[PDB]
């Protein structure tokens, strides 16, 4: 098995002391191929990059979701929420059963109007810019996606478009998640001058939980019936057990959903607009579809479903830069992967999604091209070749929510404005635990098409 450069007792860990660790891992995969061993003090992971190996790893009879180091660290504030619980921890399956109905078609139809509310705020913001002002793309997409999950899920308005900097929840969330990403902290977390970081961390967690408090208080004070995600959290009963979620778990789900529910979707919208401005003929075709399909002053649910090419633009953005770029599995028993690589019970695998999605045996030699037409025919994409939403029963519960919101918003953007890559922007991918273009800016010239209420 290939392995990258080690550094004595630190093994491979210094390779990840960099601003862009996933990009570093992709380069290592480029050098070493479909599988490599990665060791840190205390742990071994095998990174997989080929569809033939990832297909086997996605067999749930042999491999289950693993909580990676990052997932274990963030559990300090995500707790035993859906993202951070083991498949055999009781509260995984219990919450899964209670919340799944909140992501049906019916539920999506119910969220649509509130998705439109936030989308209209974005379009209005851009209509109101003065000559020669520009748009900060990831910043505005984060405003939109946070507000969208807040309002759709919790009936809570973050009012991000009324602030010129991030909502304080975001500012604490980013520092709390960055603290966790500082996983290699002198491999001496109990050092001298981390009392500072540890204090700050608790303060950041407290800011997030005080917002959770307001969400729950506002719900309780409400005179109206919301019938949303929070409703199901508070009231829903697991049909396998008869039980509703306990209070502590509810708080962890709210934090889980507010975070997971916006950050990767902001990244996706930003990457999609990047690839559109860099591929003008693709932009033209998407914009022609938006104009033909979005014939009313605001979009209906059924219209968003008809933006097929827009859907393909999003899927092709997720192919090249899947914004949650890795998920971890473990071997349920001793087994052999790909007829060649023996694994012991409990061994960890990490699926490196961007490399999977560059597997030339699947996608051909145009892997780096942005070509949404690749997705014209679903059945021409082998099982387990495209996995931006994870796998099996632990796959993203929010997938259709993300894609409906992103399709609606990108469609409205393409209907209402012409975009200019005025700086000839050079892609710079900032990594947190997710991926996003940094410093991406455009200019938008309004086509002066009225919006509705
Ligand atoms: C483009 C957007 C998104 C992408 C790329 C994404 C990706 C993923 C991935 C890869 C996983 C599996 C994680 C793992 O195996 O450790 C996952 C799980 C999850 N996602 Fe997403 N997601 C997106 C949007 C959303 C949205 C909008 C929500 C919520 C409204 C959401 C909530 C979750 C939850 C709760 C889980 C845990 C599911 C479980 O194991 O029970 N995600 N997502
Ligand atoms: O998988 C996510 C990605 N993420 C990281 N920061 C924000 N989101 C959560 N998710 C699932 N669908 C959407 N997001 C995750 C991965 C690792 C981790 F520690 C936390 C964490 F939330």
């Amino acid at each position: 098995m290939p392995q990258p450069k080690t550094f004595g007792e630190l093994k491979n860990l210094p390779l990840l002391n960099t601003d862009k660790p996933v990009q570093a891992l992709m380069k290592i995969a480029d050098e070493l191929g479909e599988i490599f061993k990665f060791e840190a003090p205390g742990r071994v992971t095998r990174y997989l990059s080929s569809q033939r190996l990832i297909k086997e790893a996605c067999d749930e009879s042999r491999f289950d979701k693993n909580l990676s180091q990052a997932l274990k660290f963030v559990r300090d504030f995500f707790g035993d929420g859906l993202v951070t619980s083991w498949t055999h921890e009781k509260n995984w399956k219990k919450a899964h059963n209670i919340l799944l109905p909140s992501f049906s078609q019916q539920a999506m139809k119910g969220y649509h109007a509130m998705m439109v509310d936030i989308a209209v705020q974005l379009v209005q913001k851009w209509e109101r810019l003065n000559a020669d002002e520009h748009i900060e793309v990831p910043e505005d997409m984060t405003r939109l996606t946070l507000d969208t999950i807040g309002l759709c899920g919790f009936n809570y308005r973050f009012n991000s478009f009324y602030r010129d900097q991030p909502h304080p929840f975001i500012t604490s969330m980013v520092r709390a998640l960055d603290e966790a990403m500082n996983k290699l902290q002198r491999a001496n977390p109990d050092d001298p001058a981390y009392d500072e970081n540890k204090r700050q961390f608790q303060e950041d967690i407290k800011v997030m939980n005080d917002l959770v408090d307001k969400i729950i208080a506002d719900r309780k004070a409400s005179g109206e019936q919301s019938d949303d995600l929070l409703t199901h959290m508070l009231n829903g009963k697991d049909p396998e057990t008869g039980e509703p979620l306990d209070d502590e778990n509810i708080r962890y789900q709210i934090i889980t959903f507010l975070i997971a529910g916006h950050e990767t979707t902001s990244g996706l919208l930003s990457f999609a607009l990047y690839f559109l401005v860099k591929n003008p003929h693709v932009l033209q075709k998407a914009a022609e579809e938006a104009a033909r399909v979005l014939v009313d002053p605001v979009p209906s649910y059924k219209q968003v479903k008809q933006l097929k090419y827009v859907g393909m633009v999003l899927n092709e953005a997720l192919r090249l830069w899947p914004t949650a770029p890795a998920f971890s599995l473990y071997a349920k028993e001793d087994t052999v992967l790909g007829g060649e690589y023996p694994l012991e019970k409990g061994d960890e695998l990490m699926v490196l999604i961007p490399q999977l999605h560059r597997d030339k045996t699947i996608w051909g030699d145009d892997v780096e091209e942005f070509r949404p037409e690749r997705f014209e025919n679903p059945s021409a994409i082998p099982q387990h070749a495209f996995k931006p939403f994870g796998n099996g029963q632990r796959a993203c519960i929010g997938q259709q929510f993300a894609l409906h919101e992103a399709t609606l918003v990108l469609g409205m953007m393409l209907k209402h404005f012409d975009f200019e890559d005025h700086t000839n922007y050079e892609l710079d991918i900032k990594e947190t635990l997710t991926l996003k273009p940094e410093g991406f800016v455009v200019k938008a010239k309004s086509k002066k098409i009225p919006l509705g209420g």
